[PDB]
């Protein structure tokens, strides 16, 4: 796959080269699978300054203004610096690549789903502060996530979360993927939108707020799929009756009451991160197990 630079607007060429990394100093393990996704798997690697690193390959890019998309959010999230977002180490054009820091425990969902690790209630309510404080953080840069799900987030050798991306939500939106018609396989997007952007497709903080709702469910269900006997094609009306998740056997009272606001039918009655934060860590604070 080859990419015609010159068919890209050069002021953003030129803007980006901060975060280019070039390919000399990159090696990809093509071999060492972190993860498959529909829009390009994630290999180990190692990058020279020696670090190991995490390579994600974009497979499905096919046109010129895909590529343009990228180097934009390239130039957007080089610039973010919180202990619970994933940082982007760089970019590679020369097929394209996006180098993130080594995770060694993984995706969260399977990390909770994980038999030999084995996460308490309270370490589970844990992750989910830390995923509220790296929203709480994109919120205040105006960075919409539009995928926020367990599967998204990741976790370093001490345990902290990440929230982060395996897929390409800012780039391939309007993609079949992100639309009901993706209705085979454990990730299927549409279970964590919001019901107005399950309506307009419109995203804002208000609707990763709601994604958020469902993330703590996933948290307290230890990696449950989210509405399982409900279809893609029906999970709008569902929603629309004023169906929701049901409160997870050991899911705190107080935590189903946050939920149940994350999913108000009204966006703007939704608490914002800054007021998650706040009321999951007095929840936190005071919990005993
Ligand atoms: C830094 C990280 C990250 C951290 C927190 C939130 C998000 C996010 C929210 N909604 C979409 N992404 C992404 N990250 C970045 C890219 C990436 C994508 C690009 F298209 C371009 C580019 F330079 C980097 C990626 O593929 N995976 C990933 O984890």
């Amino acid at each position: 796959v080859h990419i015609d630079l010159s068919a890209l607007n050069p002021e953003l060429v030129q803007a980006v080269q901060h975060v280019v990394i070039g390919p000399s100093s990159l090696i990809v393990h093509f071999n060492e699978v972190i993860g498959r996704g529909h829009f390009g798997c994630v290999y180990h690697g190692t990058l020279l300054d020696k670090i190991h690193c995490a390579v994600k390959s974009l497979n499905r890019i096919t046109d010129i203004g895909e590529v343009s998309q990228f180097l934009t959010e390239g130039i957007i999230m080089k610039d973010f610096s919180h202990p619970n977002v994933l940082s982007l180490l760089g970019i590679c054009l020369r097929s394209p690549l996006v180098v993130l820091p080594y995770m060694k425990h993984g995706d969260l969902r399977n990390f909770i789903r994980n038999e030999t690790h084995n996460p308490t209630v309270k370490d589970l309510i844990g992750f989910g502060l830390q995923v509220a404080k790296g929203m709480k953080y994109l919120a205040s840069k105006k960075f919409v996530h539009r995928d926020l799900a367990a599967r998204n987030c990741m976790l370093d050798e001490k345990f902290t979360v990440k929230v982060a991306d395996f897929g390409l939500a800012r780039v391939m939106y309007d993609k079949e993927y992100y639309s009901v018609h993706n209705k085979t396989g454990a990730k299927l997007p549409v279970k964590w939108m919001a019901l107005e952007s399950l309506q307009t497709q419109k995203f804002t903080t208000k609707s990763d707020v709601w994604s958020f709702g469902v993330l703590l469910w996933e948290l307290m269900t230890r990696g449950a799929p989210p509405y399982p006997d409900v279809n893609t094609f029906d999970i709008t009306v569902y929603l629309l009756q004023g169906r929701r998740l049901l409160q997870p056997e050991y899911c705190p009272d107080p935590l189903y009451e946050v939920m149940l606001k994350c999913w108000h039918p009204k966006a703007e009655m939704r608490p914002s991160f800054s007021e998650l934060v706040s009321r999951i860590s007095a929840i936190f604070s005071t919990f005993i197990g």
